[PDB]
């Protein structure tokens, strides 16, 4: 239906745009007004031209108008699907080592395009620089044959070390998806328990050793319990990189660890409540009790998904079984 409706629409964007962007009252008021004008307006606007003609409806609206009942667009209006600057944020988010105000600064340099910062290769860091580098690879998606590939590889090699650490690899991948992101893998060992100094040679031991066999091509972050870093399948005739964080945990801890990054956030968001709900407190680390006024804990024992479940009463939804 409704016949003056486009025109009126584009009015309202190109008017929102104004205020809000800048501050003209007056411009915002006018594109404003205008719509308001167009739409007590009954008949099939045919041409700004006529419009003109029309009250509030200026000799600038019209152009705007017409150009608009021309070009299925304005022009000046088109600046939208742009940004300038603030498209090239989310793009330069893309890039691994990029962060907020990291970013902010590269293209303030002018630096937008990833062209840029592909001279600019110093203005980053090694982190920064990779990220870059391997890119392209970094955003396609991996695939399940593969990934069991990498799968068994991490958690057998670990074992070759001591068989007394528990590997567990987690994310989409767990849930069963068929086109995982990541490698988020978890680890722990009774060694390094909550009442444990930090640390580092453990979770350490192993990725060196990834690095060893040649799994692992570069590390991004070394750090003592979390490790971010890129693998990459061993060739023969080759597969990309893929992102890896080894994460250490403690083995008091690394059911809600894994249960956490298990699966979806929703479910995670689902689930955090229901306990809640039935008088229970959890996050990522434990679950407690929660007390009289909303405060009050004392985390309990936990040796296995059931462990939490169980607690704040739940049949067993499993990996596979989490989406919500």
């Amino acid at each position: 239906e409704t016949l003056n409706g486009g025109i009126t629409d584009m009015l309202v964007e190109l008017a929102n745009f104004e205020k809000n962007v800048s501050q003209a009252i007056h411009k915002y008021n006018a594109y404003r007004k205008a719509a308001s004008v167009i739409a007590k307006y009954p008949h099939k606007i045919k041409s700004g031209a006529e419009a003109k003609k029309l009250p509030g409806v200026g000799t600038k609206i019209a152009e705007k108008i017409d150009e608009f009942l021309a070009t299925g667009k304005l022009r000046k209006l088109e600046k939208i699907r742009q940004d300038d600057t603030s498209s090239s944020i989310n793009f330069l988010t893309r890039v691994t080592g990029i962060g907020p105000s990291a970013a902010r600064k590269l293209v303030d340099e002018g630096i937008k395009t990833l062209e840029d910062l592909r001279k600019n290769e110093d203005k980053l860091n090694h982190h920064q620089r990779i990220g870059l580098k391997y890119f392209e690879d970094f955003e396609k998606r991996i695939p399940r044959e593969e990934m069991l590939q990498m799968q068994d590889i991490v958690l057998n090699e670990v074992k070759k070390l001591d068989p007394e650490y528990i590997a567990t690899v987690c994310g989409s991948f767990r849930r069963g998806a068929e086109s995982s992101g990541d490698m988020d893998v978890l680890l722990t060992h009774p060694n390094f328990t909550s009442e444990s100094s930090k640390q580092p040679k453990l979770l350490h031991r192993v990725v060196e050793q990834l690095q060893k066999v040649r799994f692992i091509t570069d590390t991004l972050s070394k750090g003592e319990t979390k490790f971010m870093g890129v693998c990459q399948l061993p060739s023969e005739n080759e597969y990309p990189h893929r992102r890896i964080d080894i994460r250490l945990i403690p083995k008091d801890q690394y059911y809600c660890g894994v249960l956490y990054f298990t699966g979806s956030d929703i479910f995670n968001k689902n689930m955090r409540a229901h306990a809640l709900e039935k008088g229970f407190t959890i996050n990522e680390y434990t679950i407690r009790p929660l007390g009289v006024t909303g405060v009050a804990g004392e985390p309990l024992p936990v040796d296995s998904e059931q462990d939490i479940f169980d607690y704040i009463q739940w049949r067993y939804r499993e990996p596979k079984d989490r989406s919500e």
